[PDB]
């Protein structure tokens, strides 16, 4: 829409109170103009038609129940939009400031959030097994961050490559947590998993064996399900990018931490320069092996730590 851009008040899923960027023309839209080619928040009034009408309020301010997954929606994607300028120098997913659009009250009782090649999705869960997606930042990240590898790396959603896109997808929507300093960890999803269970979250990547998934290639899962497990053996990945990171020792084998900020810089070189959309995890092992050589040399420790955790989770 057009017309001026303002700031309205309202409370998110978890019952805090953030600012959001609104656009004022009769009613307050929940559009942001102040990032890119703007981010758009649309109300998909609990239907599967997409993306629904673009979020219209009276009076600028969101403290009804039926606003909070908008509030959040909009506002983490503000957030995950920051990241990426902030930290990588990439205006939005394209790299040319495309516009980030969302819907939420998707369906009813959906327990789930996606990016559809074109704008982010998100149900409001049915109580039970999930509260209204968006209010995870990592979620929110997670899914955004499908949206960035679509326009560069390109990987197919199946079998390894799909395991290194979901892997991907963690690992980023984690460092955007960690960098909006929203009570960070290294779990995925635990805001908006289970609201009766504390402690728990969909995935882990410190230990991704807690829920099941593997934590080691011999463990991989080669069947058919989930695509291939893309689900599953995105655990192999992430404890590898969890080591790489934060060091500890893994089958017996030690890795030295460099941290979080290394961690990102590695992977997003990795892949915007050489991950393609069929690489599969030996390839990621020599694209991360490489990227962190352009970055720190062939001697760096940074370098060394990458094969540690590579040979910890048996990558070759
Ligand atoms: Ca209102
Ligand atoms: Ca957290
Ligand atoms: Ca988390
Ligand atoms: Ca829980
Ligand atoms: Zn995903």
């Amino acid at each position: 829409i057009t017309g001026t851009s303002t700031v309205g008040v309202g409370r998110g899923v978890l019952g805090d109170q953030k600012n959001i960027n609104t656009t004022y023309s009769t009613y307050y839209y929940l559009q942001d103009n102040t990032r890119g080619d703007g981010i758009f928040t649309y109300d998909a009034k609990y239907r599967t038609t997409l993306p629904g009408s673009l979020w219209a309020d009276a009076d600028n301010q969101f403290f009804a129940s039926y606003d909070a997954p908008a509030v959040d929606a909009h506002y983490y994607a503000g957030v995950t939009y920051d990241y990426y300028k902030n930290v990588h120098n990439r205006l939005s997913y394209d790299g040319n400031n495309a516009a980030i659009r969302s819907s939420v009250h998707y369906s009813q009782g959906y327990n789930n959030a996606f990016w559809n090649g074109s704008e982010m999705v998100y149900g409001d869960g049915d109580g039970q097994t999930f509260i209204p997606l968006s209010g995870g930042i990592d979620v929110v990240a997670h899914e955004l961050t499908h949206a960035v590898t679509d326009y560069t790396a390109g990987l197919i959603y199946q079998n390894e490559s799909g395991a290194i896109n979901e892997a991907i997808s963690d690992i980023f929507g984690t460092l955007v947590e960690f960098y909006a300093n929203k009570n960070p960890d290294w779990e995925i999803g635990e805001d908006v998993y289970t609201p009766g269970i504390s402690g728990d979250s969909l995935r882990s990547m410190s230990d991704p064996a807690k829920y099941g998934d593997p934590d080691h290639y011999s463990k991989r899962y080669t069947g058919t399900q989930d695509n291939g497990g893309v689900h599953i053996n995105s655990g192999i990945i992430n404890k590898a990018a969890y080591l790489i990171s934060q060091g500890g020792t893994h089958y017996g084998v030690s890795v030295v931490g460099i941290g979080r900020d290394k961690l990102g810089k590695i992977f997003y070189r990795a892949l915007t320069q050489y991950l393609t959309p069929t690489s599969n995890f030996s390839q990621l092992r020599a694209a991360a092996v490489q990227s962190a050589t352009d970055l720190y040399g062939s001697t760096s420790q940074e370098v060394a730590s990458v094969k540690q955790a590579f040979d910890a989770v048996g990558v070759k």
